[PDB]
């Protein structure tokens, strides 16, 4: 419904997002229309400590009210290849879907983690692993490389349909079996 904003993905050039932030920012501007658009994320923004370095190239998170004036406007938008959706206009993400992109977007911040603990042994690359600390807390993924020396394991989520590799200490993780 109009009076309420979901979030949707907008599809965009690698290369390209920073531009169609400002874009949108200033589409709305020149046409005053504050109210079709409202806040946009980008999964790309990530901890000060490391980049993710755009989590999902050419992917976009935007939050809007859907409308004729709304879908007119926003796929009107400039370097804008259009949104993901199976059939028109595109679909709002599941809140428990963006709860990993509004926490590292900076667009929630939580605590939970009291549980420093290190694991180890059972551990191999392909082996089926669980995050359990950081942004994605409680995402299953599977240990795609090992970096030892250090305790970090890299493990590649499934979000949005595709899979992702994420960096994560070995101690924020969890090898199941």
């Amino acid at each position: 419904g109009a009076m309420k904003k979901k979030w949707y993905i907008v599809l965009t050039m690698s290369g390209y997002e920073e531009k169609v932030k400002e874009n949108i920012e200033k589409k709305v501007e020149a046409t005053g229309i504050k109210n079709l658009v409202g806040r946009i994320v980008i999964p790309i923004r990530g901890g000060q400590r490391r980049k993710s370095e755009k989590l999902f190239p050419g992917y976009v998170f935007v939050e809007m009210i859907m409308n004729d004036e709304a879908y007119n406007f926003v796929r009107s938008v400039p370097y804008v290849m259009g949104f993901v959706s199976s059939g028109g206009q595109p679909v709002p993400v599941k809140d428990r879907e963006m709860r990993p992109i509004l926490r590292l977007a900076g667009l929630e911040e939580y605590e939970e983690k009291k549980k420093p603990v290190k694991v180890e042994l059972g551990f191999k690359v392909g082996d089926m692993v669980k995050i359990i600390s950081g942004p994605f807390e409680d995402f299953a993924g599977v240990i795609k490389e090992i970096d030892p020396e250090r305790q970090e394991l890299k493990v590649n989520v499934t979000i949005f349909g595709r899979e992702t590799p994420v960096v994560l200490h070995v101690s924020e993780v969890e090898k199941i079996e």
